[PDB]
């Protein structure tokens, strides 16, 4: 029983951008009304209730590598 | 019983952009009204209830590699 | 019993863009009204209830490679 | 029973950006009204209730590598 | 029973940015009203209730590597 | 030359209303964009240019009598 | 030359209202953008340029009598 | 030449209101942007330029009589 | 030449209100941006430029009589 | 030449109000930005430039009589 785990990974992620100019985020907010009474969350819940919200994201490169290696022997 | 796991991966993701000009995000917000009473979430729930929301995303390159390697021996 | 897993992968994703000009996202928001009483979510639910929402996405290259390698021995 | 875990990983994430110009985030806030009575959270809950909020994120490069290696022997 | 855990990891994350110019975050705050009575949180809860909040983040490079190596022998 | 101006005016305006119930004025505002360069107004001009506006008027009786008496001798 | 100006005016304006209940004026504001360069107003001009505005008027009776008496002898 | 100016005016304005209940004026403000360069106003100008504004008026009776008597002898 | 100016004026303005209840004026302010360079006002100008403003007026009776009597002999 | 100016004026303004209850004026202020360079005002100008301002007026009776009597002999 011989298991050889040898992932040869050569990877490059490259973003080339000269200049990012005028980014204008001007939003006139509104109205959010939320009515509830009983909220039950047990395990690993991500919940946003009644949000007015503004996200301006300007990453120079925004590159993301996700690598998962799982080996299980039963 | 011999298992040879040898993924030779050579990968390149390349975005070339000179300049990003005028990005204008001006939204006049409105009205969101949500009525509930009983909310039950058990396991691994992602829930957005009653949101007014504004996302401006300007990544220079926006490149994303997702690589999953799973080996299971039963 | 010999299993040789050798995926030779040479892949390139290339986006070349000189300049991105005027992107104008101006939306006049409206009205969203949602009435419920009892919401039950058990496992791995993604749910958006009562959203008014504005997404401006301007990636320089927007390239995404998804690679899944699964080997199972029973 | 021999398990050889040898992931040779050579990876580079590169963002090149000359200059980031005018980023203007001016949002006129609105009104968020949330009414509840009983909230029960047991295990590992992330919950935002009644937020008006403004996030301006301008990372020079915004590169993120996530690598998970899991080996389990039963 | 021989387990060889030898992950050879060579990784570099590089952000090159000349200059970051005018970042202007001027948000006119609004009104958040939240009414509840009974809140029960047992284990590992992260909860934000009734926040008006302003985050300006300008990291020179914003690079984050997350590496988890887990080996369990039962 | 005899001019007898004797307007005998007996007038009554009567509004009887028991109760005015739920008046709900919730309008999600939109977007108004107006471009001009040269505006010339000489005498007695009433002008509204580029307005987004909300008027809720609930008078208990809203009764209006307009009486003009003009006598001119040339 | 005899001018007898004798307007006998008996006038009553009557509003009877028991109770005025729930008046709710909640408007989510929007966006008004007005561009001009040269504005010339000489005599008796009433001008509103670029307004976002909210008027809630709840008079108990709202009764208005306008009476103009003009006599001119040339 | 005899001018008899004798306006017998008997006038009553009456508003009867028992109680005025819940008046709720909650407006989420928006954004007003006005660009001009040269503004010339000579005589008796009333001008509002670039206003975001909220007026809540709840007079118990709101009764207004306007009476103008003009006599001119040339 | 005999001018008899005898305006017999008997006028009563009456507002009867038992009680004025909950008046709630909660407005989430927004953003007003006004750009000009040269402003010239000569005679009797009333001008509001770049105002964000909140007026709550609750007069018990709000009754206003305006009476103008003008006699001119040329 | 006989001018008899005898305005017999009997006028009463009456506001009766039992009690004025909860008046709540809570406004979340915003942002006002005004740019100008040269302002010229000659005669009798009333001008408000760049104001954020909050007026709560609760007069018990708010009654105002304006009476102007002008007689001119040329």
């Amino acid at each position: 029983v011989q298991i050889v785990y040898k992932p040869v990974d050569l990877s490059k992620v490259t973003s080339k951008c000269g200049s990012l100019g005028n980014i204008h985020h001007k939003p006139g907010g509104g109205q959010v009304e939320v009515k509830s009474e009983k909220l039950d969350f047990k395990d690993r819940v991500q919940s946003k209730i009644g949000s007015l919200d503004n996200i301006t994201h300007v990453p120079g490169g925004g590159n993301k590598k996700i690598e998962t290696h799982k080996l299980t022997f039963r």
